[PDB]
DNA sequence: GCACGTAGGACAGC
DNA sequence: CTGTCCTACGTGCCA
């Protein structure tokens, strides 16, 4: 009877290694989820933020972002969003590029009682603040624990990092945040999902390989978003499915042998795209790596020339 | 019957002299002539180029941009425009914002004949070119023309500079386009407007001071947007109006003693909107003269330890 | 006072000409190593014979540096002695011990070590030949008047003594003067026993270098020897001897369906792929042929006979 | 001369090559190199680029090696970067085998792509890369661009490869001469014969052999001499001008073509006037030979060819 | 003793630094100094690295001054060598050195020449200041040196260059470069350098005045004049060198910034004995004090603020 | 005989450099080595020297030596010389020295009396250096002084390096009256050759040794250029003892090409030359390329190239 | 299908 | 008894 989805994190005109085909991939990992969410068609979609990676984003990044929102307003898809770090204007007067999306999406800085087939439900949210100003936001979570004393279910939205998950830096602490039957979160690019209070925590996380640490999380948790149904009057991780997203893929080496040497070119050869490659590689495989460069997107390895007498227990 | 709209040259989201207030400026003012040309309605708007001073233009840019483009396409006008130097891609894929205006704007790249009440027109133009690229461009210029051979009014739409109108640089030569009734040419931010082979040629200039310098081209021919009518079936200069845009007025010193420190004074009083002052004041003058920096936008001002 | 005995690495020799021997003789001599520094004892006595030739594989080379860096950076002091294969023959050539000089102490006279809290008369020389036995003989007579007045006396030497050797051997068991330790390579099978009021000892090989010692492996072991000498005296009980996993060797004589069995039970019984060799029949060849991926190389012999 | 920059480019030692099976030319070989390290210590540059063909082989000799670790510490102690390239001789064939450029590895830079190096007070782009053969030149195009990509917004940029360019070595050669991007320096090896010219925006090349690997050398070996270049780098262009060749003494070859007397006893002159035993070559007619054997201890080796043909041969002037 | 020689420099006849009379009669005084004491010494040689003139088309009184000098020094049948210095060194072909003019006292080197002396046969050889980018030549005529030089024992090199180790920018010569010669009378270089090298002595003269702002100190440190070797016996060595020192004008270096700063410029400026030369940094304060005795100063030129 | 010779000879202007020719300083160094030769060859017992032996102040060093290698080379043949300074020579900045000085071991530089005593006979030289117009009054109270001491000679000789109002219109130095009654007068300032009787005695201007400026050659073909050659035996001497010696210099031909014969009397003129002769005058633009032909027999061009058609027709 | 080096066996010793 | 032959085969270049 009811459905919406967690996405965040897209960083969308995100540039990395300066490769046009990484920025092409964010482009496309989030054309895939925007397809995705057409085919599921849920009620709402919570969007946590950092749409745009950055103030000021390429055209074609806003082209693709206003043409894929349209797309979803235009489905009957109600879509909030609270702006995230990168999406927050810094000189007085400037403007988020989120306001290009006035006409398809709802900017949260309040509350918001969205009524479906047929419940009532209450949404609240704000943008990104500071660890500085947190003492301001206390207030305003006060506020929206207070309006929502009386609803059955009731969404937080926000873009910030709480302490467990995330160790230095950190604007909240997890005792700072109400009662919620689903926390919509996003500024941490790892999947997380699990009980909290008397609800259900989650960051989405990011939809590509954004940053240096993702690699392991693309492996173990995969990238993508979520995907509460909230139907019955209870919610739990039973009723949340995750949405996985193929982007691209990157082999960690560490060739030190011949047996090294072929399980990296295994793993390069199983790729589907050309991969990103990292890790370590001894100069004495080298040139002989060198051979895979058609096979490969781009070599981030360290090469180390040094003689290791590393043997294993 | 008809009447139509030369504009070019907005450079929105430039921002002079890192100031807050010079970017407000450049948005006012296109933000007037977009009212201003509301309140005429004409049935074409023809845009030279250099809309955005950007390639990637701040969010309030292009949020005016589309709004103002909207706003017109809504009334039926229909809105024509070629990119200029400034919404030019340089990587290949990266987009221009202009873009972004796709839905109420039909960008030129080549021809098209419009339909007006009750005569049939043709409009050609293209992007901005790089003097490397000027052969490629008389090709695309002489197929324009063969284009329109048998149209009898024909306007060509440009953004780049023309030899004699320009010394160095240019990129084409007075004497490489055709012959077309109006010329709607951008790119060049000073009012030009001259009888040209068998027509008439115009640079709408720039609708605020970018550079110092078209400061007094402002004072002097006054800076906005062209107004053609093109009812009958020649057009001369009796049949274009300029319209006229208030901007920032900027005031030059040279204070070295009392004469030329009481002609500032009287100038800046003189002045509608708080100006930019520049020129040259003597250091024994400097304290004297920051009592205006309140009534004063900003002190860009030499100052001289000498003469 | 604790130290190791170790020798006869053959550091790059390259078995069957094969990639994956040549490792196993690097690997097991790094896991000796590793082995090694998990001990730390104060001092590494080897006997010669750590590489295999005079020109190594750059990678022995670079691997034996890396070694002996490690151990003397952990303040454990490494004697070494040339042995036959590292020295060298026209006048001039230079050995590749010599590469290992900033780490380890080449012998070829007397040392005295003083360890915490001991001190202890460490002598040897350098692999001579059969040829040059009356010269030797000078030398350990000479290293003998210089330990009379000590208590703790060790000898290393790199050579073949005549019982422990039948043919050939460059020493008479009757020509080594009375030492503590005899700290010996040379002979890669293990030889440990006491002798001239003393203990004699040969580390053996710490890879099958011949396919003669094959049987030696599973029967004594490979690796090295931990001797104490902490207390006055020393005897057998006072010396620990580490192993170490290598390259197993499978010999076969398939001529029916009986030593067949023996053989893949034998193969699958291995616990690193193995070396074959021996004798087929020529009927069995593409049968045994199923093998491969289970099997590092087949030596065995293609016999056409009844 | 100065200065905030200045570098040696050196190259093709050849490391433990052996000639004629000869101790003394093997030893030859060390010395040279030992002179070359010993000028570049008197010198004291910045940078030494050294593009490749250190050692002659993929497992030297072990004295070639201590004198090779040798002479880079002793650079690097003097706070002289070395960046090298591997020489075809120095590149493994089976997998997983190491060069001997390696045991370096804590004296010198080994190069396979770029490096942007801090002098004072001057910044300096320096990129290169192993040695490939003709069938991997497509390879290499993409590399070679990579660098010019990467070097745009650099003023000074040094490029160090060990291949054959082609005007400069007719058949074979792995790249053409417009195959290499616009860089300051071409610091090339692999050709033994010492070249340095002009070259696009810029100053092309070979350091060349530091002493007579293969028997053709010998003419380039008179008419240019072998040893090294010295090239200061100091102002914002490099001409010819600002490039100094150092030359190195070694072993001498005398070409003999012993015919009459004349050339019998030029031949002596020049074989007495020697300051080494020579290795001399050529052409000695039969019926000046045994008497060419009186001079066997003056020789290091006699390599020229036996004439038994009478030429009636005669010249205008 | 029974055999003296001397070894002279870069004089740089006919510089008139800041276009002052009393700077070139000062180069010209020092000159006349040091000519002084080279008759009061009477060796058996005088040697001269060049840089004697600073042109090529020196003054009238310079060249009237050198050729009156060398009179004075032939006339005592006392033999000189010179060796043409960068600034001595012809442009066009068939323009003459100035010191062509000088063939009737002096033998200008530019190859071997042996000379018998009390008594004596010592070799000497010598070769003008060649340009960087000719070098090559220059080693080929070293070269030849050497040859003809093997089987003679006391030999001696005159040279007008800068060699790699004694000048980082420019040199035209590595140190490394110049065979094993007795002594290396050398030129071009105006502080002094004297020590031993390869199988040998290595010497620069230096400046007989101070020609840049930057000869100052070195004049107090090392003292500016010329070197007088003798080699009597069998062997050379420093034991063998005395050098003569010149008293030559002295400079003023100043960074009036306090009270204190400017007192010790008054302090060091009084401590002149010959009018003095003040240069450096002044405090725009300070300028108009000096001025109550800025008659009894040469010339202020010190770096405007 | 004689008892007693000398030679007059001046403005050689050594060091010159006509056209930025390397040639032309040659010429100049050249015909001076020759004078010099010939004077060795005659060997006269003094030499005047009128002035302006270089033409600068500060000259070339090859000058220099070749001043001096001839010099000595008169000195060493004991011939006395006597010099004053030509305008060129004369120092400007108060300090600066003469070219001149740097021959004060073989010449005499006169600026006042002295007398030589030759065989057997004793007679009187007076002199000085070039003067400004503006400094006449000096020379003439100099004039009296030398008038003065000479009054009781019956030999006495004037030398000056000045330009005197007839032999010179404009500009001079002296009048013709300002100068004395002398035997001779050694005159040096005017390049063109002058001797005459004067004042009872007799008047001279050496000339140059080369053509200096472009005008000298009709001169020199007319009257020839080199030096004086004076016997003064007899206590009055007159023109019959003055042998003129003349001099081989590098010839100038002066064209007109404005025709076909213009063209022809050009070649003609310059293949008659025995030196790849200087040529000047002017060359009508059609005639240009024509004459191009002739450049291996030419040392310069420097004629004018003329466009213009002129109706030039008398 | 080729080439190349290493290993391995053997024969020559003044 | 070092030295060097010969043959055999692993491994990589390649077509
Ligand atoms: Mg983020
Ligand atoms: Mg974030
Ligand atoms: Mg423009
Ligand atoms: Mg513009
Ligand atoms: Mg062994
Ligand atoms: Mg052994
Ligand atoms: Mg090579
Ligand atoms: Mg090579
Ligand atoms: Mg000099
Ligand atoms: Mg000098
Ligand atoms: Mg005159
Ligand atoms: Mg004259």
């Amino acid at each position: 009877h009811m459905m919406f989805v967690h996405i965040a994190d897209n960083h969308l005109g995100y540039r990395q290694y300066n490769l046009d085909d990484r920025e092409k991939d964010i482009y496309d990992s989030f054309k895939l989820c925007i397809k995705k969410i057409l085919e599921i068609k849920p009620d709402v979609v919570l969007h946590s933020g950092d749409l745009f990676n950055d103030l000021r984003p390429p055209v074609k990044a806003l082209r693709i972002a206003m043409q894929a929102f349209k797309k979803l307003h235009e489905n009957n898809i109600k879509v909030y969003i609270v702006a995230g770090n990168h999406e927050m204007p810094r000189r007085l007067g400037e403007e988020s590029p989120l306001a290009l999306l006035k006409d398809y999406v709802k900017i949260l800085d309040g509350k918001d009682v969205i009524n479906v087939n047929g419940e009532e439900i209450f949404i609240c949210g704000t943008y990104y603040h500071k660890k500085s100003k947190r003492e301001e936001m206390l207030d305003k979570l006060k506020n929206f624990e207070s309006e929502a004393k009386n609803y059955k279910k009731k969404i937080l939205m926000l873009h910030q990092g709480i302490n467990p998950y995330i160790p230095l830096d950190y604007e909240l602490e997890h005792f700072d945040l109400p009662k919620f039957s689903y926390y919509a979160l996003g500024h941490i690019h790892k999947r997380i999902l699990e009980r909290f209070n008397d609800g259900i925590l989650a960051y989405s996380g990011s939809t590509e390989i954004i940053y240096r640490n993702e690699y392991e999380d693309y492996k173990k948790e995969g990238k993508g978003f979520y995907l509460v149904d909230f139907s019955g009057n209870d919610l739990d991780i039973s009723d949340i499915e995750k949405i996985d997203i193929e982007c691209r893929e990157f082999v960690e080496v560490n060739i030190k042998d011949k047996k090294s040497f072929n399980e990296a070119v295994n793993k390069i050869e199983r790729c589907k795209n050309k991969p990103v490659v990292f890790g370590k590689i001894k100069r004495e495989f080298k040139p002989w790596f060198d051979t895979l460069k058609d096979k490969i997107l781009i070599n981030k390895a360290i090469i180390v020339d040094d003689e290791f007498i590393d043997m294993p227990d």
